[PDB]
């Protein structure tokens, strides 16, 4: 029920649970129409959930910090992922990712 | 192992697993020495854990982006995980995060 802790299915979409795609922090930009009104049924969504980070790899890779806003207490962070340039499939996964990175707005 | 998939334990700390805490932008912050140390086995981590994205969650909350600098190619990602101020072990969980975000620093 957690918002960090739900999962985007085809009886629930990714917009039903994580919001319209828009431009604002609040709100996500990764994701096609395919992978949102699918959810983790997409087609490549183990090829895009490899690169998703563990309960562990969240906080040691992230950089956390601690925001009381006007809204509530927000635990944010911020981070990069390394692709791998031996993976075999690296020349496909650097498409994959950028077929929905700000593909709202596409 | 990926980088984020990796789960620090007692054998495979932070430190081992995903550096040492820094002040760098590619280095973390979070992490207390006993959390360093210890990693999931840690005594507090299911309530440090109870935070952390699920991977359908974290392509839907943050907002991804990719950059291509002279290392790689980096899958860049920023979002903040909102904290339930309706919970009981609410303020508990505000003491626990502020006391591992820049421990490094004491």
């Amino acid at each position: 029920k957690p918002r960090q802790k739900r999962t985007a299915t085809k009886a629930y979409n990714v917009t039903q649970a994580f919001g319209r795609r828009g431009p604002e922090q609040t709100q996500g930009n990764f994701g096609d129409q395919e992978l949102i009104r699918q959810g983790t049924d997409y087609k490549h969504w183990p090829q895009i959930a490899q690169f998703a980070p563990s309960a562990s790899a969240f906080f040691g890779m992230s950089r956390i910090g601690m925001e009381v806003t006007p809204s509530g207490t927000w635990l944010t962070y911020t981070g990069a992922i390394k692709l791998d340039d031996k993976d075999p499939n690296f020349k496909d996964q650097v498409i994959l990712l950028n077929k929905h990175i700000d593909a709202y707005k596409t």
